[PDB]
């Protein structure tokens, strides 16, 4: 009856994998403050499956296909001419993820004459001109909270890495070096460092429980304070802007989305405000730092370390000087589709295709407009 | 009037730094339990300093030789024509590092004419021979704690790069690619996991604090069970050895020492108890684990990681199997010897020597064996 459009990103290298590390994932009840996790009627997958691929098609296919309806899996979705696009004019569904994401821009809205969902396999919506579904009747989703704890991990992860040398020390071990006193003439203990957050959130204030116990100091930045129980449970000092905020901290991880009062705000100027040998960690947006001011910093000592997910442009060019800088520890953009977190967002992304089909109501905490 | 004989590792490969990544070190009061840092009347460096490098020599020369003592730092220290075994037959005093470790054998202390004092700067006398010592009424002393949190930080970071696939995803990003489903097709969250530490010492117990706010389920044994205190705050579940835990854990870090009964400990059949895609971080001792039934346990998947900074031999031949397989994190052996660390045991070093000469007491805690 339908037809889904859903854009994934590319299998792995070597061929999508037949079997994986583990046979299962930990059980989870709910989210820190009480949301509940994914609750579809029924999965066709086994949870810690490679879901977010071409062909991992966030096991969709047997469901969507018993019901009669059309299922469209790629990853060719950039221009006019990708497949995306020319399959676009009839979807009923569009599903694709922020780390390949699908763009409907007005024109894209506009040419998809049959749209009723626009679901996140993720979370967020800027992809998305929301005013143009708003006008379409288009109802736009999202998995909210789904990868919010594995992009925090991947912060304390980052911090530990940069503060401890992690990436130069194992290079002289997979090399066939030792190398002591080249390992740690750039490595610290994390403990009684001070770290601190732009911005709280379902992300910032998972990153500052988990410093908690390694006796750091943790200051925060946020457009609204925390609960007063929050801070003093686990030791917060609060401050009215980031720009003082950053001379207390030794650590500094940047949670907030890209706006024109966030773009480049860390930059050639600000980065002044920081300690010499500062270390940034930035999960958010690539575009929060300007990125040769990144570069210049790194060279200068200014920081002793940068580390982060994201990317701008995005995804990162073969020659984006951050892949390459001294005291960097990136990934690409991953912390938020760890197998853990696909499968959580499938199993969202399947339960909203539910609530549709059938015409039960979406969870309001999933819905970013209807 | 005394020689002082200090082995130390080489500096790094680019010459000693002129400059470091940060001016100073944070202020820390005490250890956990309330032990105090170490104590002497004054240093001679600013924290965060390469102190364990030959050119570092531990912050000690201008101490030393203002009293008139002579001071030989080298990092020749293996067989019997080098310069620690040459030096050693007058020393009163020799210190090194567990990380570049000068061997007290039986045989070198039966030739050092004079020795008085065994300072390891850092923990533990694993090369020093006791009974030897003891025989000689030599005092052998340890800056007891000194390393202990920054091993602690080493496991927990240690232990999110193997399942977070940290290694492999940085690869993809330094050599200029992107290759998501790459990353990730070996990468999970740690929240819910079951991590289990052999032992709870000062580096277990510290470890298992700071994976408490990842929401991982924690685990341990230990030949002495914790109070029920410390269960109770932490919600650890007791085992009563080794191989009852294994098959509960995700994760299972090892912080127990290297003794008869710990040897090989992890082996081709221990490994079988463990669960399919299990992570081993080890800190602790590299023969802890059978070198090569960690190697086919990779290949078998019987682990999905496995990582950590020891290694046997000690240091790690340039062929060893561990650097090269599979899903490994390992660092050469450094975890103790962070510029933090340093400072510290730099540090208690130098008040052990003022007790010392000054014919002070040296603190209980630091002394492994009193001699005189
Ligand atoms: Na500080
Ligand atoms: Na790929
Ligand atoms: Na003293």
């Amino acid at each position: 009856s339908a037809k889904i459009l859903c854009v994934l990103y590319d299998d792995p290298v070597d061929g999508y994998p037949k079997t994986y590390a583990r046979d299962d994932l930990p059980k989870i009840d709910h989210y820190p403050g009480g949301q509940t996790l994914p609750t579809p009627k029924a999965i066709d997958f086994t949870p810690g499956a490679l879901l977010g691929s071409v062909s991992g098609e966030l096991g969709l296919r047997k469901y969507l296909e018993a019901n009669g309806h059309t299922f469209v899996v790629t990853s060719d979705k950039d221009g006019p001419d990708s497949v995306f696009e020319r399959e676009l004019v009839d979807a009923d569904v569009v599903i694709s993820q922020p780390f390949w994401p699908a763009y409907l821009t007005p024109e894209r809205i506009a040419k998809a004459k049959n749209l009723k969902l626009a679901l996140t396999a993720g979370i967020g919506s800027d992809h998305v001109d929301l005013q143009s579904a708003i006008d379409r009747g288009i109802t736009v989703a999202e998995v909210t909270y789904c990868n919010s704890i594995s992009v925090a991990e991947h912060v304390v992860m980052m911090i530990l890495g940069l503060v401890r040398n992690y990436i130069p020390s194992h290079d002289w071990a997979r090399k066939g070096g030792w190398n002591i006193a080249d390992c740690v003439e750039h490595s610290y203990d994390l403990e009684g460092m001070t770290v601190g957050s732009v911005a709280a959130g379902r992300i910032g204030l998972a990153v500052l429980r988990r410093l908690a116990p390694f006796d750091v100091k943790l200051h925060y930045t946020d457009r609204h304070r925390l609960p007063e129980a929050v801070e003093k449970e686990l030791g917060l000092v609060w401050h009215d802007t980031r720009e003082d905020m950053y001379p207390h901290c030794d650590v500094v991880t940047l949670n907030v989305p890209l706006h024109p009062e966030t773009e480049h705000m860390i930059n050639d100027e600000t980065l002044k405000l920081f300690k010499r040998g500062a270390y940034i960690v930035n999960t958010a947006r690539g575009k929060l730092a300007d990125r040769d001011a990144i570069v210049r910093a790194i060279e200068s000592g200014q920081l002793a370390g940068y580390a982060g997910d994201v990317w701008f442009p995005q995804p990162a060019p073969k020659d984006h000087p951050w892949r390459t800088m001294k005291w960097e520890g990136m990934t690409p953009h991953i912390s938020g589709t760890s197998l853990s977190a696909q499968a959580r967002y499938a199993a969202g992304t399947r339960e909203i295709l539910e609530c549709f089909f059938e015409g039960r109501p979406i969870r309001d905490e999933y819905l970013i407009v209807q």
